[PDB]
């Protein structure tokens, strides 16, 4: 059988960010993927999504927001700042808090967060976004060891240079300027495919990774090494 | 003195590490503007800076109840939001307010009193830890941007340091606390608030211009 | 349809440390495992092993030495200090330098190092050993991005609380101090089995992990989180 | 002075960051024992300490040619061994020699001039990086052990700092160097040797007793 045989996976914002490749990889490995499209910025929405989903073995916390490439600290206004937190930080705790009771009842569970390498090292021109990804990384760091006492794994994929619409859309990655910047800063010298990212998520969602607790795994071609 | 002629803007001066900052920095010749304005209000940071006038050093001193022992399932919406409202959003407001004059002079200093809960897992302090992580991320992301203007932004990742918010005199006398500290703090003691302010003094002084966007662990070895 | 189908894996010190589970897990996924038992502390031995081996797709750098638990800084004499470096540091460069030419020729390769969480954070009473593991972590950090330009992945497993004879022999597990660490310092509250560690190595040796470059992956039940 | 009445043992005082250490530490009242002994020799460290007598601070100043540009395939046995022989094994010899008197007094200070190559990938410096990582590991592992005796051991992870071994005048004078440096260093300049010594001064002073087994990145933001 497949590496997620029998498992049911709740995927947030399934059309956005890394959702499409998650569905493809996880379904090929036998999982039933609940592809949710609910806006989890609404208070109370997370508990409703979880109640409607039924039995959940794996939560894939898939959240993204415009990074506002090139916007400076002085141009990072109140609304831009707040929107980073409203979009990817507060919903992360809402959805995790909603799924953890059934994980705790069964003394088993899996949470995979698609995050950012901007939560690990300086990424130029993405200030509010970086701080919000740091907050996500902190949530995994703080919740991870707490949830591990209930045999629940929580882990953070610190991705960069990976194909997606929000940060590496086809038009952006085609220019000469982008290509020279990627060759300078990415040791592997290429972008990751979305599938490669979902293959790491697959490892972290599977029962092959039970000993990995509260970790940030840098998925960035060597950028932050 | 090591801060001779310098003017220092200190937020929430009666809270957290404020008192020791005044004492140490004034000892070294600084004029310390001991502000007590609530920076959770939009617009307050700009008014504080305009009234302060010339600022050489910003000490970003923010604290919030960590709610020690509260689990993930009991971290409700209001507790979570209050952590960010109290120590995260105001940090960008006050830094964004001081940077313009630093950029005109191509010189500035920002020191953030943070937490070692932004570096490693600290039991029973969930929302608080994530808010300190956000502050650490602000220093990590702003640091290299501001350094192009010769402005230093750095983060003190403190733990086991005397203060009212986290190590108030009652809590440090329990049996569980003393052997907690003995087991997990290699140095075997709490830091004085003065010792913390002496690190902030180094990072606020012109002896530390090459330190950019760094998290300095001030924890008696806890996170080593 | 094994995840290492068609691959040939050179495993050092194959009976020691993490070698036996590596053989079992990798062979179940279709790999041919060249299980070497050569003493690589001897200059020249690494190139001779690699020449004899023929075509290599994956190097598993499996090195261990007595940690000398409880030996203090003042009791760490010249011989004990040198032996840590001779046993797990110098051989690591020799065997990697020996394998890299054929990886570079094919613009493809995989190196997985079984290291230690002592390379990440303070571990009580294992001084010379910790510094030698830090040196191994440094080797992965420094080599990783250099080798990635040739599409070669080099990664470090920073393990702790994992089944092996060298560090978790039966009498240690029976001590009050170990039980205290499992209650207080290991969030998951158990040892990993060697299988689980080999499953992380399998991921890092497979073509599912080509975007992972020069990383230290903490395999420690949450201990360093 | 901030080191008034202190005696400081400085290794390899002619090399690396030694000259700036002498200048800054003597300005602050220290007596600096400027040792030039070859500590790759077994037995030498204990004789250095015996001759020095009472030591309050050890500044572990070790350097070796980084062999910039030499690839993994050209890092031969001799190049590799020389890195460890020059900056790794002597570090334990000299710390082991000074710790006994620190332990009698329950007080001591060790500052290691290391490298930011012990923190993140530095291109073209393979053997050197791994040897600096080993130094960082020594501080990380010894720090908490020594802190039990109120001894501080800390690591300066420096880069882009003026010295003869890595950033010598002829190397840093060219336009190619200055252009590459402006791209990789957020602060956009090299540090002076004195600035590095001012960090060592803080870590050697009694203002830094709560800092235990830490790596402080001294690199203008390079590794941030
Ligand atoms: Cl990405
Ligand atoms: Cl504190
Ligand atoms: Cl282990
Ligand atoms: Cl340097």
């Amino acid at each position: 059988n497949g590496r997620l045989a029998g498992k049911r996976v709740l995927l947030t914002n399934a059309d956005a960010y890394m959702g499409e490749a998650t569905v493809q990889v996880f379904e090929e490995e036998g999982a039933e993927v609940i592809a949710d499209h609910t806006d989890l910025t609404k208070v109370g929405a997370a508990e409703e999504v979880v109640e409607r989903a039924g039995h959940i073995d794996v939560l894939v916390a898939n959240f993204a927001v415009d990074a506002h490439f090139g916007v400076t600290v002085l141009e990072t206004d109140e609304e831009l700042w707040q929107t980073a937190y409203e979009t990817i930080v507060h919903p992360l705790h809402r959805i995790c808090r909603a799924v953890l009771p059934q994980f705790y009842e069964r003394n088993k569970g899996k949470i995979v967060v698609y995050g950012s390498a901007a939560a690990m090292r300086y990424q130029e021109g993405a200030l509010a976004y970086s701080t919000a990804r740091f907050a996500q990384r902190g949530y995994v760091t703080a919740l991870g060891p707490e949830a591990a006492r209930h045999n629940v794994n929580v882990n953070f994929i610190a991705q960069h240079w990976t194909q997606n619409k929000e940060y590496f859309w086809p038009e952006r990655i085609a220019t000469d300027e982008f290509k020279e910047d990627m060759a300078r800063r990415v040791p592997l010298g290429r972008l990751a495919t979305a599938r490669e990212d979902a293959l790491l998520a697959l490892f972290l969602a599977s029962d092959e990774s039970d000993f990995i607790v509260g970790k940030s795994i840098e998925f960035d071609g060597g950028w932050a090494t």
